[PDB]
């Protein structure tokens, strides 16, 4: 996070678009904790932009998040807006695990994410545990993963997982999740660009 | 709060049903310092299980927090939903409060809420102050307001004015909110119903 302003001396405003998201991030969720916990990998942002203006698929968990992206911006750059599930009323970790152990085939879905694009996991850990297995495994290769799920008590180590990962990504290290953060980070990183 | 157990010798379950409403807010949103944070006016239980069991409406301030409402659940209960404006994509305290500056005519729609109907007021702290004004001035007459705004600094004492109020309330001391909270927190109202 603040070791991130290594970024200073760059030319990108990199530095700009990271506190933007952070801003965006505490003016959505109302508490500033989240300035330690975000953890962004190095040329997240990088990768997310190049990403975008190639007009990348965008690929959501639950339907929540997916309604909470800039729909327009994102259409405008070209990019699709897909979710693994569609259960509408997902509004909790535990709505959240239980809508994907009732559904049978959404690793399917998971698998098909296209090359570079972009994977948003804002409420479910186990999506996000099993996205890593994949990335790791070289099954998939999105050009972003934002792991934004809530963290539970004896829960997958999903969160920590991903932040070891090859992949660019950027993840809340702790328990806070959920909400609409993911869709809140991706649309700075959209905003930023348009 | 922690005090909010003067309910134990009661008869009543609404012990029970105060903790399912802070495991829903922590699970929904990934921080247990909630617990601290919620306050809620004593008989705010009863009185919203009085409302909903008559059928009462629902008025939300955004339509994300509406569509995160247990929808078919409210509905056989005979509760209708509406929100005070209908701009799709809020997602943040200053787009919510840029969106209420933008409509000219939410205060008519707010002081028309019908006599002993819940207010929810997940996103915009002016709104809530507004809510007050109309309250004290005996001009609306809600059965109960969650109001869970976020709090910014330099905001109006939104929240800390609702805690002074006559009317049963459930709120956040302090800045955390937006995010799905105030649909939380009605929805654990309504399980714990049905
Ligand atoms: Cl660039
Ligand atoms: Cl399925
Ligand atoms: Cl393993
Ligand atoms: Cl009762
Ligand atoms: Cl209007
Ligand atoms: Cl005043």
């Amino acid at each position: 996070q603040e070791s991130l302003k290594h970024l200073l001396p760059d030319l990108s405003d990199y530095s700009e678009i990271t506190i933007h998201l952070l801003h965006q991030l505490v003016l959505a969720c109302g508490d500033v904790s989240l300035v330690n916990a975000v953890r962004l990998s190095q040329g997240a942002i990088a990768s997310a932009r190049d990403a975008l203006k190639a007009g990348c698929p965008v690929v959501t968990d639950v339907p929540v998040v997916a309604a909470a992206l800039d729909q327009t911006r994102l259409a405008h750059l070209g990019c699709t807006v897909k979710t693994l599930i569609d259960d509408p009323h997902i509004t909790t970790a535990r709505e959240a695990e239980q809508a994907f152990w009732h559904h049978d085939h959404w690793q399917q879905r998971l698998q098909q994410i296209p090359q570079g694009s972009v994977l948003a996991i804002g409420y479910a850990p186990s999506v996000l545990l099993t996205a890593c297995k994949l990335i790791e495994q070289q099954h998939i290769q999105p050009a972003l993963v934002i792991g934004m799920p809530i963290g539970f008590s004896h829960a997958p180590a999903a969160k920590r997982r991903l932040m070891t990962s090859p992949i660019p990504h950027i993840t809340i290290q702790g328990s806070l999740g959920g909400g609409l953060l993911a869709a809140v980070a991706l649309n700075a990183l959209v905003e930023t660009l348009i």
